[PDB]
């Protein structure tokens, strides 16, 4: 028994302890790096909450079990200015994280998919308390964020997935692969980076149009 709740400001310390616990340590590619205390990806998580349209999954003691942050994302300027996240990230670990969804950006642009949209919803961090899945959370997380859609006239949710595995989660949400990438064929600077094991295969790129 537990509720799909709206993230409120005051939950951010909650948010991230969550996080902690879970995601910073069982994100495929976070465990792949071994990645540790990292402010810069708790600054990263924190900034979609003011969005207004994140969601927790809570417990029946009000503890949170499982959230899904997500955050509008828009058209770029006709003039703009593109910028690469991991050009001001200090952490090494996380910087090589950044430079992967960096790389992704530059391969492809979710909006040449939906040249009608203006404005998307970008689904950024998934994370469910281990002892709770496989219950159907996910789902119910991502289905949350389809009400927020209906009330602001978005049509498309686009979620980069680390690993097939979760990518096969949204797939069974009703999401479609847009674009993909192989770790193994990942190599910014000639060699290969992200090495996890065989069956995470690499970054899937997910949409939905709801
Ligand atoms: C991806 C994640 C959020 C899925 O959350 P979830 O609420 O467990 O999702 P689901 O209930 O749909 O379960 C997904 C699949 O996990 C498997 N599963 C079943 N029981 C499980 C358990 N006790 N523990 C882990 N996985 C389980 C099943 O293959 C299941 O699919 P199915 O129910 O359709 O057969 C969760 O695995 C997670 O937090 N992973 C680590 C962080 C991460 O990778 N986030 C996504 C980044 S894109
Ligand atoms: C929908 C989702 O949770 N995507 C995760 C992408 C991501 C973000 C930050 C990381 O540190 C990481 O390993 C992976």
């Amino acid at each position: 028994p537990y509720t799909i709740e709206l993230i409120q400001p005051e939950d951010g310390e909650a948010v991230i302890a969550m996080l902690k616990t879970f995601f910073f340590k069982d994100d495929p590619l976070n465990t792949f790096l071994d990645l540790g205390e990292c402010k810069e990806l708790e600054k990263y998580s924190l900034k979609p909450l003011p969005d207004n349209c994140s969601y927790k999954a809570v417990n029946k003691k009000g503890e949170i079990i499982g959230v899904f942050l997500n955050g509008l994302m828009r058209r770029p300027s006709p003039d703009d200015v593109p910028e690469k996240a991991a050009d001001s990230c200090e952490h090494p670990k996380f910087k090589k994280i950044l430079s992967l969804m960096d790389h992704v950006e530059e391969q492809f642009n979710i909006f040449d998919v939906y040249p009608d949209e203006e404005l998307i919803l970008d689904g950024k961090i998934l994370s469910v308390d281990t002892n709770y899945r496989g219950l159907g959370i996910a789902g119910r997380l991502t289905e949350r964020a389809y009400e927020y859609m209906r009330e602001n006239g978005i049509n498309v949710y686009h979620v980069l997935c680390s690993s097939h595995y979760s990518a096969r989660v949204m797939e069974k949400l009703g999401f479609h692969e847009v674009f993909r990438m192989q770790f193994a064929d990942y190599k910014p600077q000639g060699e290969v980076v992200f090495k996890p094991a065989a069956p995470h295969v690499g970054i899937q790129v997910m949409a939905k149009e709801v």
